[PDB]
């Protein structure tokens, strides 16, 4: 990361013979990595960001019909978190090179759980 960095800093400024081929070379890898660990991030976060979200409102929602055609709103969605389990669990198995985004993936998963369990406690 700081070594490959000074590395090719190194090639760029200097002769031909090995340098451009190299600092090349060197340039066209890392674009052709920063292209799959971005698109790994994206995936990963947009995941995480439908499932906090999900989770809130129909959190919110079990919590207002705990006394009083929303309760077709609050199906609906819940059943959107299900689905996701999948998904999820697809993930944290491609996440095996970063265990801070691993354990996100995972919490992230945990209050997935724990939201369609607390519908069904009503449903139930």
């Amino acid at each position: 990361d700081e070594e490959k960095s000074k590395m090719l800093a190194r090639l760029l400024k200097s002769s031909h013979p090995e340098d451009l081929r190299a600092a090349n070379k060197l340039i066209k890898e890392m674009v052709q990595e920063d292209q799959k660990r971005m698109e790994k991030i994206s995936k990963r976060v947009n995941a995480i960001e439908e499932v906090n979200n999900n989770v809130k409102l129909l959190t919110e929602m079990v919590m207002s019909h705990s006394q009083g055609s929303s309760e077709d709103l609050m199906k609906e969605l819940y059943q959107r978190c299900e689905r996701m389990r999948p998904t999820l669990f697809r993930l944290a198995s491609d996440t095996e090179d970063n265990d801070e985004a691993l354990a996100e993936i995972l919490q992230a998963n945990d209050n997935l759980t724990q939201v369609i369990n607390l519908y069904k406690q009503l449903v139930r």
